This record gives C-alpha cells, structure tokens and sequence, in this order.
C-alpha cells in the first residue's frame, strides 16, 4: 500500500503526486519549481517538435518526473534510496499510461553511463551539493559537463555556501563555478527551500543550444574571450552575443557590469533603429534582465581584423581603411560616431572590405570629434614610426588643418586624395609622427 | 520572580505552564505532543486503575510534568540545567496541590539509579540525541532498555539523522535502532520541531505490557524469530501477534511489507469470520495502520511442531497427520485451503492432536488444489526416501488417481484406509517416491 | 590499459609498438563514442548496449546492428573456455548467416571479421522487442502467436538439419504483430539420442513463458510425453501444437509426472 511506502520514507521531501493528503507533510511543495520547469519543458519540446525524454537525477518521490510524464514526457528517475524509488514506482502504477521508469542508483554512475541523444532534458535539483560534499568540486564540474554534453538542456537547482549549515563550508564560493565550464547558462529563478531564508538559484544550462525564451536554436560553436563576462554563440545564420552583468567572485566591478549593461543596451538601440546610409547587421532577437542581456544578430562573413593581424594573414590596408572610413563618414553625416575603432571591433570579408561589428561604443553627441580622429591615427599606425608615403602624407595633411575642421568626412576626403598630397618628409613636420608613435605605444 | 527566572533561561524551549505571555516566545508550543501524551497517560492509568507516577527526563521548563500533575499524576522532572529547574520549581509553587518534584541531574545517572516500580511512565522527548552525540548509540540503547525495564511504559520523541544539522551525522541510520531491543514498540505520532521541515517520530515502548489503544495488558514473555518483522507477546490467556509493515534499513522490500500486510489482514478476516466445521482460535482484538498491524488471539495449548522436531521430542505422526488432515478436509468442504502447511505453522497439544495456527496463507479460490496436495507430501516426508509402509502405500494410491481428483477430502479418505491399500514396494512405482524426495530437498 | 577506455562505447586494439625503452610494447587503441570503426564498415551509431537483456557489445545504427564480441578481455573476466565460446558462437553465427538454410528467413549480413582479440558481425536491424524484456517489463504478449511462429521456424530448421541449442527469451525477438524469431545463432548446430534434450528444454522455455500451464498447453505437453522418445523432434512438437485444442485433457489422466519434472526443470 502507498500509505506504508510513504511512511517508510526517511523524509517526505516532495509532494506525493496525486496524493494531497501528504502535502502538509512535504518539506517542499514543488509547485513553484514545477511551474518553471514545465515552461522550459514546453519551450524545448516546441523547438524539437516532439515530446521529450527526460532524466530526473535524485528524483526523490517522483514529483517532477510524474508531473512531466503527465504532460507526455518519457521519463527516467534515479535515486540512491530504495524507499524513494518504491514510492515512485507505486505512484507510476497508479498512472499506467505515464511513460515513467525509476531505478535505484548513484548519479555518478548513471552520468558515466549516459549516451548522447538518449535524453533531451536532464534535471538535477538540490542533489549535486551532496556529490560536492563527498567527491569535491572538480569531479562535479566534470559530471555536469558530461551531463550537458549528452543532453540538449540541463536544469539545475544548486545549494549555496550562504546556507547556514555545516555542509555549506564545502560548497564552492559561487554555484556558477560548477557550471561555467558549460557553454550556455542562464539563471531562470530562485527558490525558498524552507530550511532557511537563503534561496537556491535555478540555472538552465546547455552545451548544444541557445535557450532563450524567444530564441531556441542549436549552435555549432561558441567563444568566450573575444579575439570572460561575454560569450558568443555561432549557429547556421546567427551569432548570439551574451553579456553577463552579474558575474561571480571579484570578476566585474560595479562600473564594469554597468558598462556591459550600457554597451549591450546601446548596441540593441542602434541596431534596432539603424541610421540610413549605414548597413548594420540585422537583429533577430534580444532581451535583458538583472543578470545578463543577449542579442541575436545575422552572422556576417569574414574574419576579425585582429585575428588576421595576429595570424599574420595577408591584408589590403587600402581597402580596409577605405571601406571603414567610408562607413565612419556616413555615420558621422547621420550624427553617429564610434568611440572605440580597434582591430577587434572590425571584420574583414573575402574581398578585403571592412565593417564594424561592435556597436556598444556608438555615440550620438559630443571640441569634437577631434579625439576620435586622433585615435583613428593610432588604429592606422597599429594596422601597420610605421607609415609609408602616402599614408604619412595623409596624416600630415590632417595635422595642418585647424582642429575645428577635424572630422571623419575630412579624414575620408583626404584619404581618397592621399596620392596627390604633398610629401611629409619634405617638410619640417615632424611631430605628428612622434605624437602618434608615443600614442601608439600609449 | 518568575519574570526573572524565565529571562535567565538560556532558551524558552517550552510553553511556560500557566503563563501564556511567553507562548509567542516558546520554541515549541507543546500542545500537540501533550494531546497525545495525555491520551496515553489516560489509557495506562485506566489499565492500572490509578493515577501514575511519571518520570520526565530532560524536563526543560516543566510543561509536560506540570500538565500531567494537573491531571493528578505524581511527577518527577529531571534536567541538567539549573535555570530550567529553577523555573519548574517556581511554577510548581504556583500550583501547590500538584505532586511535582524537580531535580538538577544527568539522565545517565538518574536512569542508573531508578528502581523498578518507582515510576509507571517515563517520557523522554527530544533529549536522547544529546546523549547519543556525547556517549554513542550502544550506551543509549542500554539506558533505554533499563528505562523500559523499570517502568510500565516509555514515550520517546527521537531526533533523526535527516534533520539538517551537524549533529545529525552522529545519529543512527534509523531512530528505531535505539529501541528495537525493547520488547514492544509502536509509532504513535510525528511532530514539527520548528527547526526544520523534518519531523520527529514519537514512540510508545514497553518491556512489560502490550500497549494498544484497545488492548492494554501485561505480557510475561515475547518472541521475535518464530520457531524480525513479526513479534509475539504471550500473556495469561492471550497471544498478541504484532507485524511490522514499516521496518528500518533494508529489512523489508516493498513486496515483503505488502505480504506482511496481506497475511495479517487475511488472518484477521478469516478469524473474525471463520468457516463452520472448523475450530479457529478466538479473536480478542485487532487493528492495522501504516506502520504495522496486530492481532490478539486466545492462547492455545501445545507446542509448535517444528520445535518438537528440532528438539527431537516424541511425536505421534499418525495422530498429528490424522488431526491435521481432518481439519484440512473440513476447510476444503467450506471452500477454504491453506497455502503453506509447514511444521512452523502447526501446533501439537498434549494428546498429540494438531492444528494450524497461522492463517495468513488461507485462500478461497483457485487445476487445483493439486499443487497444495503435492506440498502436503513434502510436509509428510519432512515429518519423517523416508516413508515406511503404510504411509508409502497411501502416497502411491494418491499418485494413481487422475489429477482432477486430487484434493484434501481424498487425501483424508485414503489416509484413513491406508492399512488396507496395496503395497507400493510390490509395484513398479517408483517415481512418486523420487519426485517428492527431490521436492523435499527442493 | 583498457580500464582507461572501457567506459567508451567502441574500442579495438589496432596495433602494438616497440618503445625502445624496454621489451614491453604499448598497445594502440581506436576508440569512439559515435561510430563503429571497422576497416570494412565505418558508420555512426545512435545507441549501444553492453549487457544483453560484459564481453559482448551491440551497436545500433539506422538500419544495422553490430555485434562486437571480445575474445580477449582484461582482468579475470573470461576464462580460456569462455573466450573460446565467444569465439565459437560468433564464428558459428557468421557461418550460418552467410550461408543460411532455405526455408528460413535469417537476418542479412552486412559485414564481419574476426581477429585475435575480438570478432564482429554487422547485420540488418530487425523490428520488435526482445522477449525477455517484454516479460520483465510485464508487456502484453500473445503466447499462442509467439510459440506458433517460433515452432514453425524451428521445425523448418530441423527439416534442413539444423537445430538451436539455446532457445531462451533473451534469444527471441517479437515484432508488433506478435510473431517471434530467433536472433542469436551462436547456438545453432548441425548434427547430434537426439534432438530429445532440446525438446525437453523447449518445455521449460514454454513454462517460463508462462506448474503454470493451462489447458490446452498442458494437453500438448502430455501428448508429447506419451510419445516414444525416438519420435521427439520439432516437427512433432509443431504438429501437436497446431492440434492442441483437439488433444485429450491431461488432468483427466494419471499423468502426472511430466508436469512435475518440468516444474523441477524450470526451477533447475
Ligand atoms: C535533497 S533531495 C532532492 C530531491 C529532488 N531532486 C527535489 O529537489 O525535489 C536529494 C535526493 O537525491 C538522492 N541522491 C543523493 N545522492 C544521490 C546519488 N549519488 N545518486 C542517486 N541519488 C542520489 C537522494 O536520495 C534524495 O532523494
Ligand atoms: C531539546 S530539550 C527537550 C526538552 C523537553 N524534554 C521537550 O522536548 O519539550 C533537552 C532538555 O534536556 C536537558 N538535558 C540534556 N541532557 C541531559 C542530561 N544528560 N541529563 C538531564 N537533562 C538533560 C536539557 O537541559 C534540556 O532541557
Ligand atoms: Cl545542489
Ligand atoms: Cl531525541
């Protein structure tokens, strides 16, 4: 009888599915986590076009497993306590059309035995801290990496060191240390455990998909360090830029988080409303919240200029500078400037034409834009002290201009006629050269 | 003043008896435990015919002690904190007609000093885990055995390892390990501690009485292993069979608990409504709940057959088999059969007449009852390969019968005429002998 | 060294090399979690299995199953006899399937090979579930159709001079229409009194598929037991099975032993 099986549970951790007579006894009601988990189930099931295979690690009394099997999922639940599995099975038998199997076993061994594709979704709620406590953080990171490797999505509720108990001392400084080796992760909620006032964060993690409520797609590769608070995911015709505002440990000062926030916000604003006369990459999706923000754009051909420079690839500096200057002059005509023109913000296509790819540093108002013209000289010099004729003549001509006349329209016009300009080396000069050379060091 | 004494309490653990101004401050309200404890007090006081002497171990602020003294109990409360005892005494003085004494002291030393008969009831609520933590499980088991030895009843609320605190690690795997050496125990409730979502079980324990709400009687001996989930208590004219459905540790699989449940349930059903033509032992009391079930029956004279066989006692196999077969044939005539006729289910009285004593295996419907007739041959053989004439002739005659004719009426009729039946050894036979001999091995 | 890799799905020893540090060579392994990588057959698989129903592994791809037997295993794992039996069964299975008897639909063979360490066989993938799984997972089964279909194929084998030494639930696959077929031919044999022992085990099979026999299955078995033993064979077993509804009622006879001998066998 169920009555007996429930009584022999060492703990009624969860609601007993279908049996509200024990709801008052359950340590956690599970309705809040279930609301969120079912939402994520539906998103992923919608994206894949079918009911999911779900793995429930440390499934306890089966509540999540049964609740998802109720919605048509095929589920396997694992727990190392016989009493828990006995209850799960008895509950499944009350619901014979549910495709639900349960097994006694250890999560460590199950994870090792998993095969990719066997399960679409795995859930591991409030169980990994037990594995951390016995086996350490590094083994748990590797288990979670494998779990992510073999599924499409993982949902974790993770206990945290701020919980007032003795086992908190063995926890990592931040729960994200268990998952940050995985490609994609997002905080999706925080839950009351009824053990203390400290809530546990729930994360959605994937090694194969961008999983954003509005955009759910496989990616084939990703990158953290461009050219660690920013991640880029590459899919067939998209790039997803994912910025963390909230990072663990020291990592971001207050100012840096706000700048991450500012840049991504500014980039969204610009790309959703780009200026006429400028071909901006197209925007497929975007959103922001307290922890992070994201932007999905059309994927552009070409390579990042800084990579090409580093990997000594052959470049046409004339075509790169011409194309870039043309776009900067067109921005300026619409009252837009870019505050940070550097090789890692520039992409060069197969025909050696260049374009900006980060619009975080775009600005709309201001003497000005004189400083930006100055840096652009450094850019130029780093792209190559190092300027042959007629690039040196171009820079010399600009320096002879009254400063109120420095702007990108002028920079472009002089660039286009640089072959006609007088020879700098024939003049006393000589300072423009030395100031930028010191700038280009500085 | 009471105000000062209460303030100097390191903790207001309990309601301050008579002083509801501190009820909001009390860690535990105590009303739920008190409701249950008073019920048990009344049962035992009713059974003994008088007010009880009660011992309250780790009595804290005296709530249980005073509440029972209010109902006419004579109480002694023990606690090792002076501040707690000061409050208890001040409260007792506000209630001068209560027969209540309080002493500072250690439970370990008090238990050692107890004399049998001094107290009828001892209560030890949420205190033994402190003794486990400092002295270990084995010393605590011995203290609890002595406590049970010297009282009529013990009520314990026991902390458990699932509680989230550091001291949980020192607790036994299951709280029943502290008490299972005692003769009689029953779970009577589970209580919220307000420290966590994990409740503490309350047990009623005795080394001298069966304490079931409907049946409250001394017993003079008891037994676990017949001939450990089943216990038998023997009193003057009764035997109480007590089956645990819920057992600690691995001990019972789900199927085994259900079979314990099934057998005891089936036995109750049969004995409360026995078939005409069959003398069944009489039923004095019975009940079942999630954890266990019990049945109190009239006590039958005689010895269990398997004991007599083991202790090589002299037996009359003719009279045993005759009497048993007669009762089996009468059952069968009423549409009843017994699925498990074995020596440990048979009792033999002084005149060598035998009867069944376990009706867990009784069944009412089904080719059949051919299998049961087959086992009965094994029974027969074990009661003695080993069959002399005319027992061998009896079995041979049965084997020559078409199988649709095998039943206990036939078995009995052939048994009664076995001296007239043809000699098996004069026939080719020979197989019935070898099949049962292999069965009787198997 | 295999302890570092045996958790991976597919592995094969491909050579052994002199290190010039000592006379002890180092093995080179080819390992994959995604493909069967056999020189003749190189294909993705989508799942794999070790324990059927650990020296044998099965890889499942879109229209194939690859059976991979280790003859050479680490540690204690295989005695000499067991390795040779792995070798024998896989060899025997290859021989049978590459040259199957007329009158028997055998799964088709896509690739195969053997060497010192292991042997492999890639076959067409058959629909259905393994009978022992269905029994374990209490799935609904039609014992009439399973036994009928299986007996028909066994009788046809026998007519071609072939028998199967090990008819058990884990060697039988049942399709959606409840028709059954053998899927392991390691235990096929060609010569021998006989095939009387095999007929006997088939009764156990029958009983485990359900002591436990209702009419007319019990009548069928009783009829077989009344036959002189030189007449026991699968053609007879099949013929009596097809007419079992007409056969006399066993419970009306003294019997009774055939029942008890198989019940003890079915324990044993
Ligand atoms: C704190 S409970 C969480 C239960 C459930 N996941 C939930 O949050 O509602 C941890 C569960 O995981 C199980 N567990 C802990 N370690 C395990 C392991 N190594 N393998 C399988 N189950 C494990 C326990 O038996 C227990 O049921
Ligand atoms: C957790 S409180 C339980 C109080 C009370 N029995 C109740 O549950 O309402 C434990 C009490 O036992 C007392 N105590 C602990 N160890 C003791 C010992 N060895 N001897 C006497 N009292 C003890 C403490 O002073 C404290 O008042
Ligand atoms: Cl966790
Ligand atoms: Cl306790």
């Amino acid at each position: 009888d169920l009555n007996t099986l429930v009584s022999e549970l060492p703990e009624i951790y969860q609601t007993i599915f279908g049996h509200p007579e024990w709801d008052g006894d359950a340590a956690r009601d599970c309705n809040q986590r279930l609301d969120l988990i079912t939402e994520q189930y539906d998103n992923l099931s919608r994206a894949l076009g079918r009911p999911l295979n779900v793995l429930d690690l440390g499934c306890a009394q089966g509540f999540f497993s049964l609740s998802l099997a109720s919605k048509g999922a095929t589920i396997v639940g694992i727990d190392f306590q016989q009493e828990n599995i006995n209850v799960c099975r008895a509950l499944a038998e009350e619901n014979p059309d549910f495709a639900a199997e349960f097994r006694v076993g250890r999560i460590e061994e199950v994870i090792a035995a998993l095969e990719e594709g066997e399960f679409d979704l795995a859930i591991g709620l409030s169980v990994f801290h037990h594995i951390v406590h016995l086996h350490g953080i590094d083994e748990v990171k590797r288990l979670l990496s494998r779990l992510a490797d073999v599924t499409q999505a993982v949902i974790l509720e993770l206990a945290v060191k701020e919980e007032p108990f003795y086992w908190g001392v063995s926890q990592p400084d931040d729960p994200r240390e268990l998952i940050e080796q995985c490609a994609f992760y997002r905080l999706i909620g925080e839950f009351d455990t009824h053990l203390s006032p400290v809530p546990r964060p729930m994360y959605l993690v994937s090694n194969h998909r961008v999983l954003i409520n509005d955009f759910n797609q496989p990616f084939q590769h990703w990158q953290n360090q461009p050219y660690r608070s920013r991640r880029y995911f590459f899919g067939e015709d998209y790039v997803c830029k994912f910025f963390y505002y909230d990072m663990p440990h020291g990592i971001l000062t207050a100012e840096e988080s706000q700048r991450n926030k500012y840049e991504l916000h500014n980039e969204i604003k610009f790309l959703t409303q780009p200026p006429a006369g400028f071909d901006a990459p197209a925007v497929l999706a975007h959103g922001e919240n307290a922890q992070s923000g994201w932007l999905v754009m059309e994927k552009l051909p070409g390579r990042l200029l800084s990579d090409m420079l580093a990997a000594g690839e052959e470049i046409d500096r004339e075509k790169i500078l011409g194309s870039l200057l043309r776009s900067l002059a067109a921005l300026e005509k619409q009252g837009f400037w870019h505050d940070d023109v550097r090789p890692w913000n520039v992409m060069v296509d197969a025909r050696q034409h260049a374009r900006l790819i980060d619009f975080g540093s775009i600005v709309t108002t201001p003497s000005w834009p004189t400083n930006l013209v100055q840096s652009f000289f450094v850019f130029v010099n780093e792209l190559f002290f190092n300027l042959p004729q007629p690039w040196s003549n171009w820079l010399y001509a600009v320096w002879q201009e009254p400063v109120e006349r420095w702007n990108f329209v002028l920079l472009l016009a002089l660039f286009e006629k640089k072959a006609k300009l007088p020879s700098a080396e024939q003049q006393r000069g000589a300072t423009e050269q030395w100031i930028i050379a010191q700038e280009t060091v500085l």
